[PDB]
């Protein structure tokens, strides 16, 4: 049946002084086409694009997307980089270039087999306000609010087939 | 020969007013054994447990992990899902009850065929040490700093075997 809240808390230690000042930077994901990549996350969801680089060599580019003030970041590259690279919740998508153009080619989503990677979720502060605005823009859904046994939720999907949650947390308490 | 700089950014948009307070909430990953993943964020990655939500119809638990001060988390039951769920940048680790006794199962990375999800990724002030102290405590690499051409960028598994990106942002830039 599961831990009980008493058993989990019984296997968590206490944060080491050495992890003091550690964050959680980044969660890449794998795209096709990062121009439809970079439509949806900025256009439908409104991050920003913090930071672009390119390897020639490996033939793939990295796009950090960041719920960030465009008018905070660096003008200067290496200023740029390490602030990009040290911002928590970013978005790391990964581009391997010619994927674009195979039509065979798609990345797997980890919701089915094989299974892993679940999703990305927003805290939105109201779910169906947003997910009103993401049916006007022709956004895909995997669950809309009131579909299925966790109403006041939503999934939605990016150009590669991600799931991204939708969740209010100021409704998750009163539901 | 993936997307110019200017390519890249005359395919991102201004951020809508609809989505001024949206935030990059959490990262879900499926865990086989949350009493082994609950050790290896909390003890190795000074991660704490903010938030625990047991679905017993369902048969599944979901476990909140994140760079807080166990401090802030509220005493009251229902302000505490709320804060937990508008913190930026948490781990969502989703056990399917029944999966750690089964010999069958197991959870995929997402960076072997076919691929998608790739890495959540950790900064932190100094890699080596970090990485040190990993190895002491018999964590398993799938990067070690010197190793391979990045030089002073680390990736460690996790129970489950996801990729951990280990890096410092200040060494990015020059490197
Ligand atoms: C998993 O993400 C969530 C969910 C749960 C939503 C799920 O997608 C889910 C994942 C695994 C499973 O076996 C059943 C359902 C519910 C509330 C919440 O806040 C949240 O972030
Ligand atoms: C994809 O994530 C990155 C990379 C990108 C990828 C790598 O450097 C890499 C090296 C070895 C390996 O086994 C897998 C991947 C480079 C810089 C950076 O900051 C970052 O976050
Ligand atoms: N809360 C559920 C909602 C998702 C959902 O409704 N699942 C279906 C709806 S599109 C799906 O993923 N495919 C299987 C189906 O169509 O039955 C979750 O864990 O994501
Ligand atoms: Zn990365
Ligand atoms: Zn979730």
């Amino acid at each position: 049946g599961g831990l009980t809240d008493e058993a989990a808390l019984s296997c968590c230690s206490d944060a080491d002084p050495s992890t003091k000042d550690f964050l959680l930077q980044q969660t890449m994901l794998r795209v096709k086409d990062p121009k439809k990549s970079l439509d949806f996350y900025t256009r439908v969801l409104g991050m920003t694009l913090i930071q672009k680089c390119d390897f020639p060599i490996m033939k793939f580019s990295l796009y950090f997307l960041a719920y960030e003030d465009k008018n905070d970041i660096p003008k200067e590259k290496d200023e740029k980089i390490a602030w990009a690279l040290s911002r928590k919740a970013t978005l790391e998508l990964t581009h391997n270039w010619g994927t674009e153009d195979d039509e065979t080619q798609s990345y797997h989503n980890g919701n089915s087999d094989p299974r892993g990677f679940g999703h990305i979720g927003i805290a939105v502060p109201d779910v169906y306000s947003a997910c009103k605005r993401f049916e006007e823009l022709g956004v895909k859904f995997v669950k809309k609010p009131d579909d299925g046994k966790m109403k006041g939720l939503a999934f939605i999907q990016d150009p590669d087939g991600y799931w991204i949650e939708i969740l209010n947390p100021n409704k998750m308490a009163t539901l």
